[PDB]
RNA sequence: GCGUACAGGGAACACGCAACCCCGAAGGAUCGGGGAAGGGACGUCGCCAGGGAGGCGAUUCCAUCAGGAUGAUGACGAGGGACUGAAGAGUGGGCGGGGUAAUACCCCGCCCCUUUUU
């Protein structure tokens, strides 16, 4: 829990198989990526966020 | 893979119950938190695996 | 009285509790920034206000 | 909060009666020039914040 | 067969003369230009194949 | 006779026995070329075209 | 990612464009609509030779060291209430001195332009 400085272009083995990975910054976005396997499921979506918080 | 934006403040639940969450940018470098619960392991990348592969 | 050369987001606090700071640099342009509280005032060009306080 | 656009030397009152003005743009560097009498402090957020946040 | 590899406007004959160009790419939707005789049957894709079967 | 849209490889037959079907793109380049009967002579870009003007 | 000279009070991002995703009930021709979002996308830009098929080149505090905690530090006289500063280069412009038979050019003390120093 917070790791501070981790720069653009590393973070390759983190979490377990599930590589979070700093890929591009540009101001204030952030452009992170998950690359987990298939069976598990990554979502973001407010929306779909929203229908996972209901149902 | 690649989610879209994640920005400053944001980013309630992702992917599973890991909470991967942003804390905001200095400059070029960022601030990641992630609050994955205390029997999973969040070490950084593979100089430790090689750590301990060569222990 | 010419108290700091300031950087492009450089201060998070000027002068007093006020929270004055800059963001955004396009050349000579410079974006400045006050995150005052509301129940006071500030205005760009204030020939109007000046002589509306004058009525 | 994103109030304003100036250039070089195009206002020199921002504001109310605090007198927080711009004068003079060394580029990145921007120059707070202030003329708010002794009553009242003016500081920033450096070494000596943290040496009045210490002391 | 696959003979790839052209740019943007690069290809101007494929076998005889029927004049088969690549024009600009936005997405992935790409824009295939043919200029060939018209008394050949050249259509779409295989809608027109199942359009012909019918027929 | 242009057809502005096509997909990424989703056709096998168009038209005649000519049978034009991409297969990726990356920048602004494109594989083309599939699939045509080997008694006609074809062959790319153009120069090849113009070395057998030559001839 | 690129332009704005524009513009008014409380929105850490105002207008084009590009960029992306989807539909056509779509054609003999660079045809329309919608949005700031959605889905598995190992992201951006750039070049080379060929045939029943695929390969190559460059990337941002690149400032370090450390954790499971809304961390430490490395960066300007080194801090300033006089409308404050200090240091270093360069493009130029003027003055005076030197590189001295002499002319032109190039360095040095002084003032303005650009740029560097949390």
């Amino acid at each position: 829990m917070l790791i501070l400085t981790r720069r653009v272009g590393e973070t390759l083995m983190v979490g377990d198989d599930v590589t979070v990975t700093v890929l591009g910054v540009k101001g204030n976005q952030v452009r992170i990526g998950v690359n987990a396997p298939k069976e598990v499921a990554v979502h973001r979506e407010e929306i779909y966020q929203r229908i996972q918080k209901e149902k």
